[PDB]
């Protein structure tokens, strides 16, 4: 058997969320089947620039920004309010369908359970509440409040002293290769959500566990 | 005006042509190299905060194996090795010799700066025929931290013995914009085709199409 968890830590927008909706609108506003997945990266370098060259930015308007320098690669010239209304998406998003069995079999084998997002806290909130999450985390973080992105150190730590738990007996549950890296380099167990689309990252990322869905990792963790 | 230039080399001086074109054909699709270069890109940054110096040029094999399978494909090593192979064999943009030469001719110090390591970044010069216009080339290797962190545009500075303030850096990346502007540096952008500046606070000191523009710009 495993050793249980203290606590595990949720990634968000690739793991317990399904990004369809805002893929959809990005890549139909846009006109190509591409546009996401190029801004969603695009999105996630220019955090690490900020971060790196000594800034803090609001996720959410580095992700507005590299729409922007998107749009004009595939051809678009889309309006302030169209650009804003395209991005609105992220905050109705369905929970993948396994995930409200995987987060209730953990809650009752008394793990204690939280979300970290880069989305800044009042849209994270409204993301869980549209997809009926939310009531299942003891809390729900943001690393707006540390001004710190994932994969940075600083931002796995922030929750582990705020839940006052040890890294070691902390796992991190996560679809992004970038994030089982940084939780494993923060000291923390890890689980890898081979959701579509993800890969581990070769070069000493592997996690302790990966399955196919959070309800499989759940019954990974308690078997 | 500016006693310094520093050139970014994969995306500024050299048409990444070539590996573009056998990225997408091996991986059937015209959009696979972008998304396979910004993840190399990210994972870059990844390494460097997470407190490790890979290699770039070993990333950058680790992400197109991660890459390839979005792309139904499941590539050999040895498919691997002669796509990502080249990269060492990279022609110049066809306007910037002559912009180098002008510059050059100006008695303006150039180098180059690539977060590629030494090795390619060097045999990558030579072939295009760009080697002899640089005083000096640098690879972000000899630091241990790629562009856009502060100590790459830095250590530059401190080799040649030049101040921020009267060294610009030329580049097709509005990230490297970035970063050489938060380094203090003057920047020039060149828009190559397919990339932008960065819309929060990346506006460069002056921007032009070609490498011969930016020259043409500065010397007149």
């Amino acid at each position: 058997k495993v050793k249980k968890p203290e606590l595990l830590i949720f990634d968000v927008n690739e793991t317990l969320l399904d990004m369809g909706p805002l893929e959809n609108a990005i890549n139909e506003s846009l006109n190509s089947e591409h546009a996401f997945s190029l801004w969603f990266r695009t999105l996630l370098h220019y955090s690490l620039t900020e971060t790196l060259t000594g800034n803090y930015v609001d996720f959410g308007t580095i992700g507005k920004a590299t729409l922007k320098m998107t749009m004009r690669k595939f051809g678009k010239n889309l309006s302030e309010d169209r650009l804003d209304a395209i991005l609105g998406n992220i905050k109705k998003l369905p929970a993948h369908e396994d995930v409200k069995e995987g987060l209730k079999m953990l809650k009752e084998a008394q793990i204690k359970l939280v979300a970290l997002s880069n989305s800044n806290g009042k849209l994270l909130n409204a993301q869980l509440q549209f997809a009926g999450l939310a009531d299942y985390f003891d809390a729900i973080f943001s690393v707006e409040a540390v001004g710190r992105y994932k994969p940075e150190l600083a931002s796995y730590r922030a929750v582990l002293e705020t839940m006052k738990v040890p890294a070691e007996n902390t796992m991190m549950v996560a679809a992004a290769g970038w994030d089982i890296l940084g939780a494993k380099r923060a000291g923390l167990r890890t689980a890898f959500v081979a959701r579509e689309g993800h890969a581990i990252y070769p070069l000493d990322g592997t996690p302790e566990l990966e399955a196919k869905t959070v309800l499989e990792v759940a019954r990974t963790l308690l078997k």
